[PDB]
């Protein structure tokens, strides 16, 4: 990019206008029949006049079309704004979801860049997890979004690795049990345990009960900073490490190392720096949310090193990687 | 006219990253001689490693360039990020200027389009003017910024209208007197008085003293919501009306009508919703800041009506318009 005006490249009005449309579900109200500002507004519960000005800006962006007596219609693009779209982006943009709300934490980016600390707290006076831990509905939405990322990224991951060979896997921080689920459903004879906080663990359990996996699927509420269910064949750290700073990440890694002993493997499944799903933007998001960071195969090794582990493999999956570490 | 991906359209990381680069004067430190994250960060007072991550993202965006070993350079675009660049953009983005800080108020857009009220208060617990009133340095930056818009928008306005014919003009909300100054520096037998709040008025006065215009130019501190210096030839309302909602606008207008009388002429000089610079993004900004509105020649006319005035001309000069109203 960068071919657009510097002021345009720095524009906030548009990205904010798009996010607001997503939150009012304007695209849904248009397809559902309400095609004029007065209607969409009363339908979404917005200020009729102000809402019109928003739309006008959005027809200009190329998300909506307006004509004659001000009848709005989604464009080939605006289509992606409705909840029932394949992509399922509206939920990430909606300002009520964990991510849609948390991304507004970017307005405090300056803080992070000046102190190397998360900016989310500067905006919401608390850590992201603390926030999700005290808002069940918010935490619920995060579980939903992460569940969605499993699809977008881990397509066919069950096959790309020799899971069965593990016998029993602990999904450290595998909230909502989507990955473990997709893993067991694809490899019978294999059992697992999802370890996460009350919120996700409660959803993982609910999941296994319905998919009829409670026989091989176990849940255990707890922090991955404390001893983990020891002796498993494998310990997966899926989309966890990048959520933490270096110190924390090695702590998390050691716990896995310990529980794994000289008999198991520690599989970190993340978007290592270089993957088609790992950008500088994700890294910035990681920094602004918790002061985490995307890391390279190299940087992960430096960490594994400080935990008594050693990278022995790296198989690239669909958009991310499966870094396999064992004790050294 | 925006084909790039929805997620990219709603992106906040980049706009914020640019604004932070502006505020940290990153481009200036690079051209000055600090080409390394560690250097540029120490020269900017930022956190070395965090900044490196920001730069990396801005390199990716296309504003900077990096060689191995972390050396950075400005791209042809990165230039515009310099504080001495022709455009003079950096200061509008800087989070310390009235606008660079006020735009972060967009993060509360949802509130405005939801209620019709301004959003700036939501984020700063006060109005824009209240803020500038209690922060003289802030107000100072706003004065210089608007001064900059004079050059960008009003280029040649001197001749575009028969000023000298008015004898004496009162620039209602004249700011630091940049406009009035230009008009007098072009019409030797023309006198005028700038009306504004303490902050701008004294900057206007300081100007007239350094440019020997104190003889034909004077300032008067006061709210344009109370009686104005009466009997002038013309009353100019430059970039004022769109900073206000309709009711407040007719208020300000009635005052001008009154002051002018059956013998004066009220001149609204602002980018009508019509064309050029005025846009939906501007209109959104006006709503976000004060519940203001960018209006059409009709919308203005409707307002003038309520103030006993009647549009009688509209010479489009440069990228904005000067609509001449008189008592009906
Ligand atoms: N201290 C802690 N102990 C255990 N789990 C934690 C934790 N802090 C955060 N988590 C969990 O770490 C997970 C990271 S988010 C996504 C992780 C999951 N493997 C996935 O990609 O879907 C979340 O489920 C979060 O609830
Ligand atoms: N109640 C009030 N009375 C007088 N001036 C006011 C005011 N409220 C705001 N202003 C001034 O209105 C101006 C609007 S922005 C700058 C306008 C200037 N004519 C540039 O004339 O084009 C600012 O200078 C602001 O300080
Ligand atoms: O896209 C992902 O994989 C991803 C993973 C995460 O663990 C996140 C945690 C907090 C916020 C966003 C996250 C995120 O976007
Ligand atoms: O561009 C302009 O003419 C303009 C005029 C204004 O009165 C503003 C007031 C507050 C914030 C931005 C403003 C602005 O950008």
């Amino acid at each position: 990019a960068a071919h657009i005006g510097l002021r345009a490249l720095a524009d906030l009005a548009t990205p904010m206008a798009v996010r607001v449309a997503a939150t009012l579900r304007v695209a849904d109200h248009i397809a559902a029949g309400h095609r004029t500002a007065a209607e969409i507004a009363s339908a979404a519960g917005a200020h009729a006049d102000s809402l019109d000005r928003l739309l006008r800006h959005l027809v200009a962006v190329g998300l909506f079309t307006r004509d004659g007596q001000g009848v709005y219609g989604l464009t080939e693009f605006g289509e992606q704004l409705r909840d029932d779209h394949a992509a399922g982006k509206r939920k990430w943009l909606d300002m009520n979801s964990a991510v849609g709300r948390g991304d507004l934490g970017f307005v405090e980016l300056a803080h992070s860049i000046r102190t190397g600390q998360p900016a989310y707290p500067v905006r919401y006076g608390t850590s992201f997890w603390e926030d999700l831990g005290s808002d069940p509905v918010l935490s619920a939405s995060f579980d939903t979004l992460m569940s969605h990322h499993l699809e977008l990224d881990y397509t066919g991951i069950a096959a790309k690795y020799d899971w069965a060979a593990l016998g029993h896997v602990v999904d450290v921080g595998g909230g909502s049990g989507g990955l473990l689920s997709a893993l067991l459903t694809a490899h019978e004879d294999l059992s697992g345990t999802v370890l996460d906080l009350q919120g996700p663990a409660s959803a993982a359990h609910r999941r296994f009960l319905d998919t009829g996996l409670s026989g091989r699927a176990q849940v255990v509420v707890g922090s991955f900073f404390d001893p983990l269910p020891a002796g498993a064949g494998g310990y997966v750290l899926s989309a966890v490490l990048h959520d933490w700073d270096d110190l924390s990440a090695v702590a998390i890694l050691r716990r896995c190392a310990e529980a794994a002993g000289s008999g198991g493997v520690v599989l970190v499944i993340e978007a290592v720096a270089g993957d088609e799903h790992a950008g500088t933007g994700m890294d910035l998001r990681m920094l602004t949310y918790f002061g985490g960071k995307e890391r390279s195969l190299a940087e992960l090794g430096e960490l594994a090193a400080q935990a008594g582990l050693a990278v022995r493999a790296a198989h690239p999956i669909s958009y991310v990687s499966i870094v396999e570490m064992t004790a050294l």
